[PDB]
């Protein structure tokens, strides 16, 4: 990863984020005892292998709400740590691969178009989607799932629309014995984040937009702890008479 | 390690790291791409080692400043990442541990007193050392060097007082090549700490002191990459006929 930080921008930003930290240090009268703690935290966060859980948790919504600022589109939201390139490629009208596992719960089909800003339709449009399953484990992060579980690029039809079936995923719950949940537990925090699909929505000439979506009436929508849920986001599905829930969302893009 | 921090004092000091880095992005307009490459970067200070390095220059100056509130004693610094306990134990009156490739170096001779806050001299009053020698290198972090070269522990005598003969340390820098080294690099600064002696200073039902000493004129004095020097710690040591360099300091203990 490369970025085009001048010397001078790099300074800036250090000097007020070390300087930020220091005066934190100074306010609470951070003693030698907890700074000891403190570092043996920071190396154990590295030793885990946490640092884009970590950063993901508590930095990325930042990092997505200066973005937002020069986007028309719809909301974004945190890419987090288990996206993955190159899912297979699926027809508009499709469902994700799945276990049987998975063919036990409630299905969830999801509908809807990708737009510009005057609300064009667009053709060659690409819906990246992944998710957990009911269990709460994402595919290539847990060695028991086939490897696109519930993952799948989206081919949208002429027009820009697609339907997509799967199931809800369940609540993710952040490991709380690593140095992650050591933190939050240490605190008396939660270490959940509501049920969420994740959406990278990409076509011609158009910039690309990472976002979630978020369920209604979902647990922890209230507490998500890594502050990435935006009421923009969060979809009220409707229940069919095959059983199934059915949700419409639309996506608008910026022009590249 | 192990703190005594409650939960809600862990949680209320979180708040405002995180609120404080948070408002850093914030502030700065941070980018995606940038966010990756500090992603990377704090992946790489775990993975070469780094953390007491990078914490103990852009840190610990401010919870040292924390301690020194509660000290009337001679004033502290920060402990660093190179101190090791029980160095052998010398007489009052010695001279350091050192090599022939240091034998060579102009000596410097160091005496003076441990008292408490009235000025009373110290029986039982430890006086531990350690420094660079005059290449910038610690023994136990340079594979050439004897494993106490220019470490020990003084044993002051029944007044209180000291005289141990040693060489002057070289300023030490940085490594450029590592993660904090290059993250000094690319804002364009400075990767050198002025050339400094270690002590901690302890004696019976005493609290023991961290400190370190200065040499007026020293390059780096002026802008010590770790911020962690102080006018009360500028030694300004005298030339005798030997042609050794001669300097005076006491310490002052507070109760324990
Ligand atoms: C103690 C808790 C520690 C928290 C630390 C906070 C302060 C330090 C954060 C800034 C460190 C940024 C990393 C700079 C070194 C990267 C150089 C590098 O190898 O990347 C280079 C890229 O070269 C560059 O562009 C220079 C690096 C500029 C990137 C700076 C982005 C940092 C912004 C993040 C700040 C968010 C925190 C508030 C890869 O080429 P090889
Ligand atoms: C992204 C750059 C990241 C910068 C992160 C800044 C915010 C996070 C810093 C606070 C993390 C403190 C570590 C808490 C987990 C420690 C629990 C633990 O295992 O130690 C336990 C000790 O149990 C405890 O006492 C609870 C931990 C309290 C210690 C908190 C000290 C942190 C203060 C440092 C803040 C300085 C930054 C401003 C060891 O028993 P085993
Ligand atoms: O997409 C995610 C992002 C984060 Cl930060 C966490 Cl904890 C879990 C996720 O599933
Ligand atoms: O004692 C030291 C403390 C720091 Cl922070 C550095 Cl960079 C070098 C030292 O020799
Ligand atoms: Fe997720
Ligand atoms: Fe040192």
């Amino acid at each position: 990863a490369t970025a085009d930080t001048s010397p001078e921008r790099l300074a800036a930003i250090a000097k007020d984020a070390l300087g930020a930290l220091n005066d934190v240090i100074l306010k609470h009268g951070v003693t030698y005892p907890e700074y000891r703690v403190f570092k043996q935290w920071l190396i154990d966060v590295g030793e885990g292998g946490e640092w884009p859980l970590f950063l993901d948790v508590f930095i990325e919504h930042s990092v997505e709400e200066v973005l937002a600022r020069s986007r028309k589109g719809t909301m974004g939201s945190i890419e987090g740590p288990y996206y993955i390139e190159n899912s297979p490629e699926l027809p508009s009208k499709c469902t994700l691969p799945m276990r049987e596992e998975d063919e036990k719960i409630t299905p969830l089909v999801f509908s809807g178009q990708v737009t510009d800003l005057d609300g064009n339709g667009l053709a060659g449009a690409k819906v990246e989607l992944w998710h957990a399953d009911n269990d709460g484990y994402y595919s290539q992060f847990a060695p028991h799932l086939p490897e696109w579980n519930l993952r799948g690029t989206i081919i949208a039809d002429e027009e820009g629309r697609y339907e997509i079936t799967t199931i809800q995923p369940a609540p993710y719950q952040i490991p709380t014995d690593g140095p992650t949940g050591q933190f939050i537990e240490a605190q008396n925090g939660h270490p959940w984040r509501p049920a969420h699909l994740h959406l990278i929505v990409s076509a011609p000439g158009k910039e690309s937009v990472t976002t979630q979506l978020y369920f209604k009436g979902g647990e922890w929508i209230d507490s998500d702890v890594a502050s990435a849920t935006k009421p923009e986001l969060i979809l009220d599905p409707k229940t069919g008479d095959d059983g199934k829930n059915y949700v419409t969302y639309n996506f608008v893009l910026d022009p590249a």
